[PDB]
């Protein structure tokens, strides 16, 4: 399991009594003991369990050993500032991270974050993302990346930036006092 | 451990009953109690375990002695103000720390906070950092500076300073009346 998630433990036999213990304190008497939510790494281990018979007979302890990875540092986004619409918008992060997922203003969901690499500006295999202008999310606002460890899956999120993108103004109109003698 | 940190204790035997004792109220009957969380100065001493097997016999108190480190005092981390753009920023705290990794705008990651000493304005051997106009951090915004205790391993955490480097005006455009008699 990943840092955050739950741990799910239980049997599927028949007993007149159910023995378990843990790591951290756990322990249980239940077919289904309550999921340890929030799961930490202190919560790694073995975690055992002795079954007990109406008969008075006690089965073998067996065990179950629960990993629990660690989420990828909480990265620190950097954007180019308030670049001038036309120009290439560039956002980074000094934390190694397998692969990254931005969400812009339109992030979030299948339709968007579409498969990783290639010409995906919203995923892509490393930190660093370049969205061009004519791209459908070159846009202001407050974007966020999640950095996904391609090892064990395990995910963790980013920082909130600003993203000000300034309009270039209008071409003038410039107006004169008419024809001037020499 | 350093205070902040778990205290993890536990056993590796089979027994019928286990049973610990230790420091500020500490009691267990588990082969691993509960980690003791946010330990404090007060949680330093000498744990102790006594097991008592199957068959009533009960075996030898064994002992665990966990010291806590202190953290370094909180530093108060005082930049230069309101520099202008050209001129070296610089850092410092009067609190003595071992090792001192600064957080600027590029901070908290393996890719920015490199080896200290040498030419590393972020993690240096002392309190006071000197980030040079030619430096990739010399950046405007919130700093922060993590005391590191070369000794023990303690990192303690400064408080927040705002870095403001002003802009030099661009060089003014002058313009007269044109040609003027004697």
């Amino acid at each position: 399991v990943c840092e955050g998630d739950d741990i799910i433990l239980g049997t599927t036999t028949i007993a007149a009594s159910y023995s378990w213990t843990g790591p951290n304190g756990f322990t249980s008497n239940l077919q289904n003991p309550a999921a340890i939510t929030n799961a930490s790494l202190i919560d790694s281990g073995i975690y055992r369990l002795v079954v007990t018979y109406s008969n008075g007979c006690v089965s073998a302890d067996t065990t179950v050993r629960v990993g629990v990875n660690s989420n990828p540092p909480v990265p620190n986004i950097v954007s180019n500032g308030p670049i001038c619409f036309g120009d290439t918008l560039v956002l980074s992060s000094s934390t190694s991270c397998g692969q990254s997922q931005w969400i812009g203003p339109n992030g979030n969901s299948q339709s968007t974050l579409g498969t990783p690499g290639g010409s995906n500006v919203l995923w892509t295999i490393g930190s660093t993302t370049s969205i061009p202008m004519n791209n459908a999310n070159y846009l202001p606002g407050n974007w966020y990346m999640i950095c996904i460890d391609t090892v064990t899956g395990c995910r963790s999120e980013s920082n909130t930036i600003n993203v000000i993108i300034n309009a270039n103004p209008d071409t003038p109109a410039v107006f004169n006092d008419g024809p001037v003698c020499e």
